[PDB]
């Protein structure tokens, strides 16, 4: 209930998309499943391009992996961008940084609010939120409304606080 | 829908359960999407265990990745399963032997003793793909002395070969 309750004010007619992306194995499917806002439906609109969507009324959460095109069609009604990083994966945090910056430079996403989930904080030497803020260069983002939330998606810790912040921004 | 028409001999009151498994990246989600038998729904029944499901009438297609142990929740799926589809990336010579081991561990599971096995040698459009005869030997299918099995070469992205294999599977499950 608590997640559907966050979107009560955004309920309406204009369909707004929340896009949640990050490297493979960051935790994005796990997060979608923890929202309990509807079934996770997988589509393949182009060969090689797997998309996961949960449609709750006029709000859609759309997920895909970034990291080593047709994406431009999704950006139109995208009001929020959630980037999920595996805070335990130090080998690939520089690649995450490169994919985040590549998303933020899309002109079709220039007015989008950015929520960063620093996920897998339960793991013994996960990087904390301040450290991920450094590795991702978030303080260098000067004209973006952003926020970083430390999370453990398997237990749900932090998901509500992150999404509460985001819904407030889209108000 | 050709695949809907193919499966019609199987429609009834009793829930037909087809399991499609394989190593990650074998092409299983692509196959499910190509069948056009309804939406692919992902659930996570237990931590770390992503299951994809397509429900067509009384027929359910369930998918998950193997590779890396048989859990008890797996055995529960096994108990109600009539067909096992094992999908192999035919171009992944590095991991074919792991695919063999995972298929053999499943087939030794007593809950699956009566299940019909269909192997998809997928990704045949790629130039170094192992053909069906080589996958047959790599996977040890001829050493299955009590199992009803069939192997079908496929290219799941074009959708070709899938009909022939499911045709065979449906006829066995009849
Ligand atoms: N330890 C830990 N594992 C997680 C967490 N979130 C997700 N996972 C695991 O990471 C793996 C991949 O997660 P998944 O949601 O499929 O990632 P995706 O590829 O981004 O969709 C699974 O084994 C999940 O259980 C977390 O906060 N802590
Ligand atoms: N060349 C080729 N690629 C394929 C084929 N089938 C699937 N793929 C691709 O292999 C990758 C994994 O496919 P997917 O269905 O997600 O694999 P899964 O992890 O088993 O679900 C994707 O990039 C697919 O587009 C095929 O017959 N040929």
């Amino acid at each position: 209930n608590i997640f559907g309750n966050l979107l009560k004010s955004l309920i309406g007619k204009k369909e707004m998309r929340i896009l949640m992306v990050g490297l493979d194995a960051a935790g994005k499917t796990t997060i979608l499943y923890k929202l309990k806002l509807g079934e996770i439906v997988t589509t393949i609109p182009t060969i090689g391009f797997n998309v996961e969507t949960v449609e709750y009324k006029n709000i859609s959460f759309t997920v895909w992996d970034v990291g080593g095109p047709l994406w431009r069609h999704y950006f139109q009604n995208t009001q929020g961008l959630i980037f999920v990083v595996d805070s335990n994966d130090r080998e690939r945090v520089n690649e995450a940084r490169e994919e985040l910056m590549r998303m933020l430079a899309e002109d079709e996403l220039r007015d989008a609010v950015l929520l960063v989930f620093a996920n897998k904080q339960d793991l013994p030497n996960a990087m904390n939120a301040a450290e991920i803020t450094d590795k991702l260069g978030l303080h260098s983002l000067r004209h973006r409304n952003w926020y970083i939330q430390a999370t453990c998606a398997t237990s749900g810790d932090g998901l509500y606080e992150g999404l509460d912040w985001l819904a407030n921004q889209l108000k």
